[PDB]
């Protein structure tokens, strides 16, 4: 509670940010005349302003394109309906009750696909319009003034939503794109810290929240597009999908990290005095990888190019050392007298495991430092102070 | 579309229960007196219609429940401020505005903790409800009747609902935790068959199916609970948390064969010739491994004990031999001449990786078969035939 909201300032501005669209929308109806049939519609406002109101902008924005796309097209089949269903004559109830099966059908059968699983709310307002113009007496006078109101009090709230969302204090999905990708580059690095200290000493969050994002990734570059130019993104088609590029080749990446974090947690482990001949070459590597993704880190946050100098030379050599001790030291991993018991010989065999491992994570940093260059170029960044 | 609901006959089901639910709301107010007040609040059982039908009974038991407490909780709070409000005189307004906004911030506030991020629709109910009371005229004498009879067809629309999901064809969540569990069963052994052949052949989705399913198992164990005894599952207290022991050690399992297919797709590859001396003995373990997953997924779907010979003693036979073969053949990894390139001595050093991986997978086994013998054993199950 307490700890949450000191630790996090934006959900406590989110919560008095509802909370004054709601007092709002109160007061504008508090201060009209008494009326015994004023107060019965005013529950639309309230409903408007509790189901509109998202935590950002571009989110609200397409929920709110999607909700109105469904509820046309639901007062427009109604319409269309209706009237098919006058020229039938007396069996007329029989017509409508059989359509509402057909439409109740149809519109639970197309929420089910897998690929129309985020749309849920464009399909569920046109189901609840369309099944409340034909059983509400359509062919009565009192039914438009209802809809009317109906329909007035709705627009009001959906103003005052939109206008106490956009005003004050708005919160952007770019930003918070841009904030992701940062903290997944200091995940990274943190994680193989640990990993080689863990294997050396006489995790899981690292790796994890890169290897679990790309739905949130892509699901932020859906709403940032809707989001109007602000800030330092000023150009009207920012390139989004090179923050989602960058951080599939990191991913890539994370993957020999979470199989380094599996090689601790194994049920064949090696003797601990063979594992003390190769740890300042084991050391050097991890030293390097984390000041190399420590580096690009920081220049994905200044929004900086990369300079003159190479920044995968020192990580290279450490590599080139560690495969040449390995060389020099090679007798302790097999046995040579057989050559022409198993858990002895499984254990001595899994460090070369390990060795191979990082070496693979030494290989895979190429990539990733292409797609910082390829984003570096498309984003226009600036020349290195 | 057809394809899908071919192949899915209980989609068809479900959204034609959905379709037969609305027709009978509709019937049972199409053919009362024709009146301009009733149908002015038949909207209200149509939503509650389509907002209380879930896919589970468990599912819509949980929800029904947590709604309810939502909706008496609001109307408690407010029936007991409203009096407060009373005792100010003139300021009534300004106490209700004052009341609003503190509950919408406290509403807003206790909704985005990450351990009440399932429960959003109970407070939802909560605000909606609690709102409405304060803003709608409680001092009126036109409240007390609208409120009664939008509960009345609130209650209506649920009974109906509840009537049409339980006893047409109901659905059950613990057959589909008990259907999951041989599914990923079947999907790990294909995964390793996959593995084993591509790489030696001159895969994804089946352990990803395992390793992303938890919060699945775990929300189908969270409802199974609410639902009463029937078919195979007769005892009150039906031990489903075994289960999910048991898919958390196929998925400690599966972790090995997503590194033996992250081996297929590294930078570092060893020549083809080399790779061609260990087939066989490479191939018995993948075939005993998948032999032995395919009994236990059969086993576990007809709800059979173990019988009287032991089920690892082949796939350990494979490894004993494979350990051997490597230990005969060991000088093809490393290089003796400098006993005291890297691409070279990186190729040559990426077979034993492969190697200790599979040894791995094979020592990971024990604890499945234990996980499924005391599944066994507390749930009852039958001696084999
Ligand atoms: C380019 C312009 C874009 C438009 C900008 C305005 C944005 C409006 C988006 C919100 C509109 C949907 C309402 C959402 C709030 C809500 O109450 O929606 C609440 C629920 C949805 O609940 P959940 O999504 O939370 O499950 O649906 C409804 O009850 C609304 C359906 C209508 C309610 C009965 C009134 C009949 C309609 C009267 C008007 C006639 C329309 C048809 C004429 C042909
Ligand atoms: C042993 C107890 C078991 C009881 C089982 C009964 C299950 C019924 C649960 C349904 C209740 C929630 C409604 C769901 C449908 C819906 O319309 O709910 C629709 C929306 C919820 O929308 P979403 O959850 O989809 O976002 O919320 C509402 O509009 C409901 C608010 C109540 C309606 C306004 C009128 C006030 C209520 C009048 C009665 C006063 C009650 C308080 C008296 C102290």
């Amino acid at each position: 509670a307490w700890e949450m909201g000191v630790s996090d300032p934006r959900k406590i501005v989110f919560s008095a940010k509802i909370g004054l669209a709601l007092t709002i929308v109160a007061l504008l109806i508090f201060y009209q005349e008494p009326n015994p049939d004023l107060s019965r519609y005013s529950v639309w406002a309230i409903l408007t302003v509790v189901v509109v109101f998202e935590f950002t902008i571009g989110a609200t924005l397409s929920k709110g394109f999607n909700r109105a796309l469904g509820t046309l097209s639901a007062g427009g089949l109604a319409l269309g309906m209706a009237e098919l269903s006058t020229l039938f004559g007396d069996w007329e109830e029989i017509f409508c009750t059989l359509s509402i099966f057909c439409i109740g059908f149809l519109a639970t059968f197309m929420k089910l696909y897998p690929s129309m699983k985020a749309y849920e709310y464009g399909f569920r307002v046109f189901l609840l319009t369309y099944c409340y113009i034909l059983i509400s007496g359509f062919r009565t006078g009192q039914f438009i003034e209802v809809a009317i109101s109906r329909f007035l009090l709705i627009a009001l709230g959906a103003g005052v939503s939109l206008g106490v969302n956009m005003f004050i204090y708005p919160i952007w999905a770019g930003e918070d794109l841009h904030n992701l990708v940062v903290k997944n580059f200091m995940n990274v690095a943190t994680s193989l810290e640990g990993c080689v200290n863990g294997y050396l000493r006489c995790v899981y969050k690292g790796y994890r929240s890169a290897v679990e994002s790309t739905s949130q990734e892509e699901s932020l570059m859906s709403f940032a597009i809707w989001e109007p130019p602000h800030g330092p993104y000023k150009s009207f088609n920012y390139p989004w999908k090179n923050y989602v590029k960058l951080s599939g080749a990191l991913k890539h990446c994370a993957f020999t990290v979470m199989a380094l974090h599996g090689c601790i947690l194994s049920e064949i482990q090696a003797p601990e005095e063979r594992r003390q001949v190769f740890r300042q070459e084991l050391q050097r590597v991890g030293v390097e990888g984390a000041k190399l993704l420590r580096e690009l880190g920081e220049k994905v946050k200044k929004m900086e190019k990369l300079g003159p100098v190479d920044l995968l030379f020192e990580v290279h050599l450490a590599a080139e050392e560690l495969q040449h001790k390995i060389d020099k030291k090679s007798y302790l991993l097999v046995n040579s007298e057989c050559w022409e018991k198993t858990y002895e010989s499984a254990s001595a065999l899994s460090l070369a495991t390990f060795a191979s491992l990082l070496i693979e994570f030494v290989a895979r940093l190429q990539n990733v430092v292409d797609a910082f260059k390829e984003l570096s170029q498309k984003a226009n960044f600036k020349e290195p102070e």
